[PDB]
């Protein structure tokens, strides 16, 4: 066990590791609290999350498991994994409070276009790290469903990171399916967001900047244009097809001119609105946008993940107990 030592930050005590230091609040959520630290025994800045209240409920108790378990799993360069895990409990009986800690890499791309559009073989290099990132993530089975600049986070050489679980420091980048409470979600819902992210970076503007749902819907429909007869033979209700019909065409080509064509036939294909004919992560990579990056000897998968967990309805001395062994078995990153 590490010597740990203690100090308030964001209204409670937190108590760390001597390695981690300077801890600064840049951050906090309904469920955690993020510092930025400075952790003295790799070198490395990172992000420091201490759960809030991990075993509330049934449902914050699932969460947290969740989380650690989704952390614990990631190994790939253009993922955020998991650099430690601790909790200064010495048994199940204290175990009361979980911290987190990971890579901060120290940017993120929420700010990139504000000022002016990048550079199309700046776009390469981003979007082939967000896709080599997603082709390990899907091939885990496991779906993202919150992409968005704020969870892209690149250093100076702009080596990138997909991120969740509140590291971030908008429904403009959700895939429609996701706002219609679909439900059965493809992995392509990522896809959509991809596409989103790759048209702003291209052209400093985002792409579908809705003021409200249906406003963000409204959008969608005027650059994509109307359900074609296939996407409308999946949609079971008469009348919702008579409301998009009312709704619903504005050149998605007048969006990107002056773009690489290759970028546009890549985000013609990524923005499609029926998500069985969005390309995949792994198609993507291999399109020639890309011909600079690929290399399919490089593009790793992940192990299988067990999602078994997630349709369980457990009891919070189990999810509790579930949590502690995952912390205790934690063995650090190379
Ligand atoms: C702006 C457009 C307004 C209405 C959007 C269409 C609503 C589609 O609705 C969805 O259709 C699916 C297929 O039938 C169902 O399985 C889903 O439960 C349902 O949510
Ligand atoms: C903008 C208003 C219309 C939105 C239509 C969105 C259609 C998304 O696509 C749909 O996704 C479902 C879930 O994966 C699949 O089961 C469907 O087969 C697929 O067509």
């Amino acid at each position: 066990r590490p010597t740990f030592y203690r100090q308030e930050l964001n209204k409670t005590i937190w108590e760390v590791p001597e390695r981690y230091q300077n801890l600064s609040p840049v951050g906090s959520g309904a469920y955690g609290s993020v510092c930025a630290a400075f952790d003295t025994k790799t070198g490395l800045r990172v992000a420091v999350k201490k759960l809030s209240r991990p075993f509330q409920s049934i449902i914050h108790a699932k969460r947290t498991y969740r989380e650690l378990r989704l952390l614990k799993h990631m190994k790939h360069e253009n993922v955020i994994g998991l650099l430690d895990v601790f909790t200064p409990a010495r048994s199940l009986e204290e175990f009361n409070d979980v911290y987190l800690v990971t890579h901060l890499m120290g940017a993120d791309l929420n700010n990139i276009v504000k000022c002016q559009k990048l550079t199309d073989d700046h776009v390469q290099f981003l979007i082939y790290q967000i896709l080599r990132g997603l082709k390990y993530i899907h091939s885990a089975d496991i779906i993202h469903r919150d992409l968005k600049p704020s969870n892209l986070a690149v250093n100076e050489d702009c080596e990138l990171k997909i991120l969740d679980f509140g590291l971030a420091r908008t429904r403009w980048y959700r895939a429609p399916e996701i706002m219609l409470n679909w439900m059965h979600y493809n992995q392509t819902v990522d896809i959509w967001s991809v596409g989103c992210i790759m048209a702003e970076l291209l052209t400093g503007r985002t792409l579908f900047p809705g003021t409200d749902h249906i406003d963000q819907l409204k959008l969608i429909l005027r650059l994509v244009g109307t359900p074609g007869a296939e996407l409308l033979k999946k949609i079971s209700s008469e009348s919702a097809r008579n409301y998009i019909q009312s709704l619903t065409k504005m050149n998605f080509a007048n969006v990107f001119i002056g773009a690489n064509p290759l970028a546009v036939d890549l985000l013609e294909k990524m923005l499609v609105l029926d998500s069985d004919k969005r390309i995949t992560a792994a198609q993507a990579l291999a399109h020639a946008y890309f011909a600079q990056y690929h290399d399919p000897d490089d593009e790793p998968v992940a192990d299988p993940f067990d999602q078994s967990f997630e349709s369980r309805d457990l009891l919070i001395d189990e999810w509790k107990s579930l949590t502690y062994d995952e912390v205790i078995s934690f063995v650090p990153p190379p």
